[PDB]
């Protein structure tokens, strides 16, 4: 009667090199990192990717553990993964690994430490470099639950880990969710684990009704759903991230923004409205012949940052009317009209956005959070 439903995620790609490891790198490393889920449980499995990755991968070790906060741990609550019973595993280039069922007392909300002692690694790394989430590497196997990590080196981006699933019963489920930097978390506070699906996740926990609903934020800084961007677009990745997913009844798709930045003239900018729209109907009918719901979000404002042209905000328009109006989303979630600001509906909010006029801040991601109706997310 209880099955797999996913906690926490986290969407893979190429690591770019600006985003790489610092010295010593990973190879021969033990690398820590934070992850807050969002349902507890007492049963989970965790996932880790090398899709993006070329040569193959060694984990001599992983543990797991409660983080007290930055690099620190609950050492009482260590413990050790297993992979078919061993506590090595080699992913093989372009392939995940999922670890065999463990035990562990997971809070709602808790703040899972990953402690992962590598061996041979690859160059091209698989990982995730919008963390907004500080990790913590040092050279050799410090794998020991006393392990001190006070100084080791500091790195905001995560590597490998892909995801966190747990056993639940019918009631329980997931909402996973597709997009860029502004659902990823720039702006957002780093280790303060308070994007706007982390505000969206503790509105669930708190409302009795959605108390076993967790959230699954597929967001990707810079992505783009049809070409270019960073990571791969948003329709290459939809089966992986979104499809492929444990548990996953609604998927919320908000996402495009960079695909309207990108372009250079009317004609372009047009043409990529009607490719977002071709998009959205693909993943939306995708997701329904697996029995998801799909909530799309419109476009947040983009005049005063940098984006902003005559013939962008057209394309823009363009899009938010066709969420607004087609009726091919099962539901709308108007994320433009919770940002922009009133007196200037053009433009977000000014105290609600981190400078840029394109990035909300942490009040901004809570104002978006909470503009979603609990109500879409029933059984
Ligand atoms: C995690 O993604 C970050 C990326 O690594 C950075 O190079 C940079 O990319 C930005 C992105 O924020 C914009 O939305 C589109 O233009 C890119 O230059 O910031 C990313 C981030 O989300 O922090």
């Amino acid at each position: 009667s209880k099955s797999w439903v996913g906690t926490w995620a986290t969407a893979p790609q190429l690591v770019e090199p600006r985003n790489m490891p610092p010295a010593p790198g990973l190879t021969n490393s033990t690398l820590r990192q934070v992850v807050c889920v969002s349902i507890g449980g007492k049963q989970l499995q965790f996932r880790f990717s090398n899709r993006f990755s070329k040569s193959p991968v060694t984990m001599k070790t992983v543990h797991i553990a409660v983080s007290k906060g930055g690099s620190e741990i609950e050492p009482s609550t260590s413990k050790e993964l297993t992979f078919n019973g061993q506590p090595d595993v080699t992913m093989e280039p372009g392939k995940a690994v999922i670890s065999d069922p463990i035990s562990f007392n997971l809070k709602p909300r808790m703040l899972v430490a990953i402690t992962i002692s590598f061996g041979e690694t690859s160059p091209d790394v698989t990982g995730h470099p919008g963390s907004r989430t500080t990790s913590y590497l040092l050279a050799g196997d410090q794998s020991s639950p006393d392990a001190d990590f006070s100084q080791a080196v500091k790195t905001d981006h995560w590597y490998v880990i892909n995801g966190i699933d747990l056993m639940a019963q019918k009631r329980a489920a997931a909402i996973a969710i597709l997009g860029n930097s502004i659902t990823d978390g720039r702006g957002s506070g780093t280790n303060k684990q308070d994007r706007w699906p982390d505000e969206l996740a503790l509105r669930l926990l708190k409302n009795k009704r959605t108390r076993d609903i967790g959230v699954l934020n597929m967001g990707i800084g810079g992505n783009c759903v049809l070409h270019g961007g960073l990571g791969p677009t948003a329709l290459s990745r939809f089966n992986r991230d979104i499809l492929k997913q444990h548990g996953v009844r609604w998927l919320i798709i908000f996402e495009g923004v960079n695909d309207i930045g990108g372009t250079p003239d009317k004609e372009a900018a047009d043409k990529v409205a009607q490719g977002l729209i071709a998009a959205y109907d693909k993943m939306i009918d995708e997701a329904h012949a697996k029995g998801i719901k799909v909530y799309g979000g419109t476009i947040t404002p983009i005049k005063k940052s940098f984006y902003y042209k005559d013939y962008r905000e057209t394309a823009r328009q363009t899009v938010n009317k066709w969420i607004r109006t087609s009726g091919h989303f099962d539901a709308v979630i108007d994320f433009d009209k919770a940002m922009r600001n009133p007196k200037d509906t053009l433009t977000l909010r000014p105290e609600a956005q981190s400078g840029d006029y394109l990035h909300p801040n942490e009040l901004g991601y809570r104002i978006m959070a909470g503009a979603i109706d609990l109500s879409l997310f029933k059984e």
